[PDB]
C-alpha cells in the first residue's frame, strides 16, 4: 500500500474539511471501507502518510470538520486531514 488507492478514499472527506458543503456519500462508505480493510499496522501507517502529505499543503485546514467526519457518519478513524495523530499504535 504505497498510498495509491487510499488517496482517492480520503480525498472526498477533504471537501468538508476545507469548510464547505460535504464531505460526500463516498467519504463515509469510501473511508469506512479502507478503514475496515486496514487490519494491519501497514494499512494504518500508509493511509496516515496520504492525508499527511495532503494536509501539509492545506493552509486554512479546518480541524472542526476533519474531526467531524468520523463522528457524523460513524466511521471513527484514528486519523484525519490534520497533524494531531501518530498512526503508530492505532
Amino acid at each position: 500500500i504505497d498510498c495509491g488507492h487510499v488517496d482517492s478514499l480520503v480525498r472526498p472527506c477533504l471537501s468538508y474539511v476545507q469548510g464547505g458543503p460535504g464531505p460526500s456519500g463516498q467519504c463515509c462508505d469510501g473511508v469506512k471501507n479502507l478503514h475496515n480493510q486496514a487490519r494491519s499496522q501497514s494499512d494504518r501507517q500508509s493511509a496516515c502518510n496520504c492525508l499527511k502529505g495532503i494536509a501539509r499543503g492545506i493552509h486554512n485546514l479546518n480541524e472542526d470538520n476533519a474531526r467531524s467526519i468520523p463522528p457524523k457518519c460513524g466511521v471513527n478513524l484514528p486519523y484525519t486531514i490534520s497533524l494531531n495523530i501518530d498512526c503508530s499504535r492505532v
